[PDB]
DNA sequence: AGCTCGATTTTT
DNA sequence: GCAGAATCGCCC
């Protein structure tokens, strides 16, 4: 069974309706897309806040009556966006800079795209849609839709019937909806000004969804791709061509050698990604924790509405670095420039990226002129970036730039100029400014960009074959560890790193490397780290006989092992934000793109273009493309997706009966219902490799990996002590006016170290002579390229060293992946001039009083020493990605893919990037703590004699028992029963007598009841024959 | 390059050079040479990037930058030591 | 079952759907369990070959020409084996054979 | 492509009366028609 | 028809027929008996 | 009446 | 500039 055949009938989608005098309108407002003078906006969909608490994402929708005694049910779920468009004045903007809607509409007709085109009609009027008997004025409204029908409510072809409302809480607010219904559950009809329609609505969509959808096809008829996707879900043409006629080629396809193969390559890739994502995106979907706003965390310590408001500020600038990266990165999905052809025969045609590409001219699929081109335009001069190429990442809408300005305004200036209020007071006032007129210089989009300025990339014209960069939720089940996969099944990895962990707790370290007792001195300092390494060294001695007894091939396993990284398709996973929609379905239909080229090359290699046309060749040949693509692409090393049957249980079910509620009147039918469509395809992930093993074969790239021997001068400073002998610098050296850097560097040279004025000379010789003993031992032994900042760390490095000595590697650094991790600060506003609002500035001295008092957040990355640990907070992940295919082994002939984890390009991404084949970077921010929740002391006692009892060996055991109980109860031992002292032995109960009568003995004696004093009375108060 | 990265290439420069010396007091005259008065508010993190290989530094650096900002003289090179420069046992081992 | 027939005859059926299923067969059929073949591409290296004049051999007069000539057909499916198997060992697992 | 049974009496005298003895029918051709 | 050129039929069929190989030790076998 | 089996090459 | 890989599931 499946969650699509359990979903229950229901309408296409709702209207709801919020009131004014009590919704939490600036809540929303941070969460939204608003700009300054909008009429409509776009927020996430989220019980508690946007819907009410137990709204169902499945459904299956009544949209067709054949004739007026039987319906038709499609399975889908919901759009992750909720559209505001009546009242939405009401909603805050997220963004202060004033002239984005002409600066949008401008740069849109430069590049050749399609505007909005309204219908004749008038918008429907209120009390069309409206509820019996609420007032207008009163209310917010906002509509919810289903995946499968969204373009019906682009096209104005849904009817509202508000007979059938129903009252919802919605947080605190007594709110209300209405059903919708496609015009096709009337098959006598409705008049065309009963269906319900709003321009300001129809032209958000245009701009905020299905813009960014045609930019990932290379398609500028925007319109045409909706009435395409429309007849697609209407019709069930997924195995029709339909795109081939709408694509466009540059000169470098046009030009070249094979050029009517790669415009063939090139269409056929678009068309599969229009059939197949979707029919992916309507799928029945599981449902988040994260999607309850009501269980977010990140709330729990608030005091009323402005505590509220100023958390989700910083939970934004928590998710701000995965979206600068997608706009400094040169190889950001948002750059994608098409298809071209070299690389080996299944990697010969590849995905390419470049701004300067996608300024040119252009020719259609008969090879005739189409669009001319743009020659550029500002402050980054000619050549450069310029904030047009920001309005074309943003897709030309107003509600998107508005969003993508507000995450850049946490981020940091780079200079490679004005002082920031000369600027403002001087330049950024300038009457000639095309959106503000200079009257807001401080929040201007013209003032952020010149703040920005170095950290924009570079302009590119070039064919290359690169990675690129994508965003969103990670999956279950990640394998980051420093061997990755290595023994996941069969005992296992995940055991033996669960095994230390338990260890460590006995040491008093927990699972982030914090101590319950931190290090008094020298012999404190040496004893917790003999400890831990006499603990990892047992452990190793039971794995490796656990390998031994069980004949497994561990040795040549780790030469075959990878790190794993899980990319979720739910889009209901991905974080609270409306970009992350755009960055989710861009990457996805960017992935179905280059999993399907080898597959189109093969087919066109069997069946030659021969001087036609893609539009006429797909003709013949694209049914036949399409069950390829479902055989090849899925479980075969990428894309993992279930194939499912969809059934209704009931023959009938209870509905309203529409036609009379059409005219007001409200009563239930037991309607005949069958399915319209039966087989659904249910995505799960997109998988993630990076190899951790080089094996010495390929002989060009040993010198990135080899491993030197000889003893250096850093060797203690570089070594895996020195951040603790920092972080306990005050506790070994009291009042020293020494660094920890130059006192352990002049030991590595003078070999002399200092004694403070009451502590003794040889306890301080012994801490240097284990400093030096464990450092020399470190630089001969080390094979993983990292200085632990914790004792869990330490421990997990020195473990998998073992390892791989006993798999003979010894000869080579391993692979790393290190996570890049957002950290939020408060700052002098000096530098940061939007703090100061859309105020009008008059002198740099004006600009300096009025920053002077004020703070602006904002954000920076740091480097984690260990990804496994963020990755069991299920984070929202930004990586590079090159999709590599292959031929199968023993003498297979099939197509196999890996996801290879690359690199980023461009030098504004992130300082840490700054100058590797070794290590490799993925941007993370975790959600466990944000947005998901996270024995009797008797069983302890027990649990502690137990393991006492069970390892004492060659003496007698009653009086370690006795002080352990003496430890834990004190002077309640002197009246503890038989039945209680039996329970608390276990399994050794037998013991109880002995334990009572010497308990007696330190009750009568006057001693107090300490372990101390135990074992200073009982330590001051045989014949053995041997048998057969 | 970034300013930041020149900065960070001048700091691994003294550090890696200074030698029968603490150099802390020398790393701070060139981060108030290179900064001025935006040093009274530098962050752990900007510290650390700053710092590079030898990171570690960055608890004893702040500290001191403290000592500056709170003792009232100005923010230059030439203040900076003349607050500074006018504000042990050792055993050998085998 | 994923292409139902839904009261046509196999004729108007197979109008349809054959090409695609001829694709189908050649990835699911072969290296698969039973049996192998291996296509190949046939090439002919010289653009020209030496053969008799058909038009003055068919008048019964003989002599050579070196005719410009190119295959009609390139794929080739060359057939290797059908493998049969017989199971070793009874494993004790299903009750009903003891 | 499992090895399987004969069906009918007539087939050889051999094969007159199990789940495990199978048979076939084999004549060689070296020494007859290929040279050892 | 005509068999192929690979048979395996000997008491354990395709039994370590690559990686000593089973073919290698019926091998082995008929050189001790030809001693 | 009459197992279960992810598959290909290698080739002595 | 920036390896190599037959694949699916399982989830302790
Ligand atoms: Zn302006």
């Amino acid at each position: 069974d499946n969650l699509g055949s359990q979903s229950q009938p229901g309408p296409c989608g709702y209207i709801y309706f919020y009131p004014l005098a009590t919704y939490p309108l600036r809540e929303v407002a941070t969460l939204g897309t608003g700009y300054a003078g909008h009429r409509c906006l776009t927020v996430p969909l989220l019980c508690g806040i946007t819907v009410e608490p137990g709204f169902s994402i499945n459904v299956k929708a009544l949209h067709r009556r054949p004739d007026p005694n039987c319906g038709l049910l499609r399975a889908t779920s919901y759009h992750r966006d909720i559209y505001v468009f009546h009242n939405a004045h009401m909603v805050p903007p997220i963004f202060e800079g004033p002239g984005l809607e002409a600066l949008c509409g401008e740069t849109r007709e430069v590049f050749g795209y399609d505007a909005y085109s309204a219908l004749p009609r008038e918008s429907s009027k209120p009390g069309d849609f409206f509820p019996e008997g609420l007032d207008p004025s009163a209310y917010l409204g906002a509509v919810a839709i289903t995946e499968a029908f969204k373009e019906r409510l682009y096209s104005g072809n849904l009817v509202a019937i508000p007979s059938l409302k129903q009252e919802v809480a919605v947080g605190q607010s007594a709110s209300v909806r209405v059903p919708l219904y496609d015009k096709e559950v009337f098959p006598e009809g409705v008049p065309q000004l009963r269906q319900f329609y709003n321009s300001d609505l129809s032209r958000c969509m245009h701009e905020a969804l299905y813009t960014g959808l045609a930019q990932a096809l290379r398609v500028r008829r925007v319109g045409k791709l909706v009435e395409l996707l429309e007849k697609q879900s209407l019709q069930d043409q997924a195995k029709v061509a339909k795109v081939a006629p709408l694509k466009e080629f540059p000169a470098s396809t046009i030009s070249h050698p094979d050029s009517g193969a790669l415009m063939i390559v090139d269409s056929a890739a678009c068309e599969l990604a229009v059939s197949y994502a979707p029919a992916m995106l309507e799928a029945s979907h599981e449902t988040p924790a994260s999607l309850n706003y009501d269980s977010w965390p990140l709330f729990a310590d608030c005091e009323g509405p402005e505590a509220r408001v100023a958390a989700l500020h910083r939970y934004n600038a928590s998710l701000a670095p995965h979206v600068s990266t997608q706009i400094f990165a040169t190889n950001s999905v948002l750059y994608v420039s098409g298809v071209s052809k070299s690389e080996s025969l299944f990697n010969s045609f590849y995905m390419t990226h470049g701004l300067g590409t996608l300024q040119e001219g252009t020719w259609d699929p008969c090879r005739r002129p189409c669009f001319s081109g743009w020659g550029g335009p500002g402050t980054n001069g000619p050549g450069n970036y310029a904030v047009e190429h920001l309005v074309y990442a943003a897709s030309f809408s107003p509600n998107l730039l508005a969003r993508y300005a507000y995450y850049l305004q946490f981020c940091q200036g780079q200079k490679s100029v004005p002082e920031t209020g000369s600027y403002v007071a001087g330049a950024a006032a300038s009457p000639m400014c095309s959106l503000c007129e200079g009257r807001a210089p401080a929040v201007c989009l013209n003032t952020l960009f010149f703040r920005l300025r170095d950290r924009f990339p570079p302009v590119m014209s070039t064919q290359r074959r690169d990675p690129y960069v994508i965003s969103g939720a990670s999956g279950s089940y990640n394998e980051t560890d420093f061997l990755g996969n290595f023994l996941n099944f069969i005992y296992t990895y995940w055991q033996l790193n669960q095994n230390l962990l338990e260890r460590l707790s006995r040491l008093g370290i927990d699972a982030e490397g914090k101590l319950e007792k931190e290090p008094h001195g020298p012999r404190d300092f040496v004893k917790m780290f003999k400890d831990v390494d006499a603990a990892v060294d047992a452990e190793v001695v039971q794995f490796m006989n656990s390998m031994a007894k069980n004949n497994i091939t561990y040795k040549d396993l780790v030469k075959s092992c990878y790190h794993v990284m899980q990319y979720s398709c739910n889009p209901f996973a991905q974080p609270a934000c409306p970009i992350f929609t755009q960055l989710f379905y861009r990457s996805l239909l960017t992935i179905l793109q280059d999993i399907s080229l080898p597959i189109c090359m093969c087919y066109e290699n069997d069946n030659p273009g021969l001087g036609q046309s893609p539009p006429e060749w797909l003709k013949g040949h694209y049914q036949t493309l399409c069950t390829n693509f479902r055989s090849l692409a899925i479980d075969k090393g990428v894309l993992t997706a279930k194939e499912a049957k969809v059934v209704h249980g009931e023959p009938t079910c209870d509905l309203p009966d529409l036609d009379a509620a059409l005219q007001g009147r409200v009563y239930g039918r037991r309607l005949p219902v069958r399915m319209s469509k039966v087989l659904m395809l249910c995505p799960r992930n997109i998988k993630i490799k990076n190899r951790v093993v080089f094996t010495g074969e390929n002989a060009a790239l040993q010198n990135s990996f080899i491993k030197s021997t000889t003893r250096r001068e850093n060797y203690i400073i570089n070594g895996p002590y020195m951040k603790f002998l920092n972080t306990y610098h005050k506790t070994l050296f009291p009042d020293t006016k020494l660094s920890s850097l130059y006192l352990w560097h002049n030991f590595s040279r003078r070999r002399s170290v200092p004694v403070p004025s009451g502590a003794s000379a040889e306890e301080y010789s012994d801490l240097a002579l284990f400093v030096d003993g464990g450092s020399r031992a470190h630089e001969e032994s080390n094979v993983i390229d990292v200085v632990p900042g914790n004792l869990v760390t330490y421990a997990k490095q020195r473990l998998n060293n073992a390892i791989l000595k006993a798999c003979g590697q010894t000869q080579f650094y391993i692979s790393l992946i290190q996570g890049l991790v957002p950290r939020t600060q408060s700052v002098p506003a000096r530098d940061y001039p939007h703090v100061l609002g859309t105020r009008a500035v008059e002198s740099a001295a004006a600009y300096a009083e009025a920053t002077s008092s004020l703070t602006a957040t904002t954000v920076v990355c740091a480097a984690t020493d260990c990804l496994s640990q963020v990755c069991k907070a299920r984070p929202v992940v930004t990586l590079p990605v090159t999709i590599n295919k292959y031929t199968g082994v023993n003498g297979n002939n099939q197509i196999f893919q890996a996801g290879n984890l690359g690199y980023f390009m461009g030098r504004g991404v992130d300082r840490n990037l700054l100058q590797s084949m070794r290590k490799k970077f993925v941007f993370a921010t975790p959600t466990l703590g944000l947005t998901v929740k996270r024995t009797y002391e008797i069983e302890n006692i027990r649990a502690g004699l137990e393991a006492i009892i069970s390892q004492k060996q060659e003496e007698d055991c009653v009086f370690d028992v006795v002080c352990n109980l003496v430890d834990a109860m004190g002077e309640a031992c002197a009246s503890l029963t038989r039945d209680d002292a039996e329970y608390l032995l276990g399994r050794f109960s037998v013991l109880a007598d002995s334990v009572l009568e010497t308990l007696a003995t330190i009750a009568s004696s006057g001693i107090e009841w300490t372990a101390e004093a135990a074992r200073d009375f009982l330590e001051g108060v045989d014949n053995f024959i041997s048998v057969a």
